[PDB]
């Protein structure tokens, strides 16, 4: 599914991502256009074997399992694939330990270099949320 910008924020609004960790909305949204180009099924390989997996481009090594990657936590405890559903909760659910997990937004790297520090709330612009 390719969600709309205000689609993706009310879903994950309803999902208690908005100020989760302290991280407004805003910034959810932005990682989200930056990491899968709000694309639930957007998969990209890392260098290092792991594959990242779905609208907040979640990882396999420590996150979800998908068979194929060395050292597989599944902390998260699903299989990579879950995370490429039209329904955003287990993406949301998995997001909500990896910000919990010491460096907040920071674990996103395109957050840090894309959205971190700037104005954040123009993702949410014209929202009826
Ligand atoms: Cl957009
Ligand atoms: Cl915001
Ligand atoms: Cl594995
Ligand atoms: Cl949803
Ligand atoms: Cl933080
Ligand atoms: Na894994």
């Amino acid at each position: 599914k390719v969600f709309g910008r205000c689609e993706l924020a009310a879903a994950m609004k309803r999902h208690g991502l908005d100020n989760y960790r302290g991280y407004s909305l805003g910034n959810w949204v932005c990682a989200a256009k930056f990491e899968s180009n709000f694309n639930t099924q957007a998969t990209n390989r890392n260098t290092d074997g792991s594959t990242d997996y779905g609208i907040l481009q979640i990882n396999s090594r420590w996150w979800c399992n998908d068979g194929r990657t060395p050292g597989s936590r599944n902390l998260c405890n699903i299989p990579c694939s879950a995370l490429l559903s039209s329904d955003i909760t287990a993406s949301v659910n998995c997001a909500k330990k990896i910000v919990s997990d010491g460096n907040g937004m920071n674990a996103w790297v395109a957050w840090r270099n894309r959205c971190k520090g700037t104005d954040v709330q123009a993702w949410i612009r014209g929202c009826r949320l």
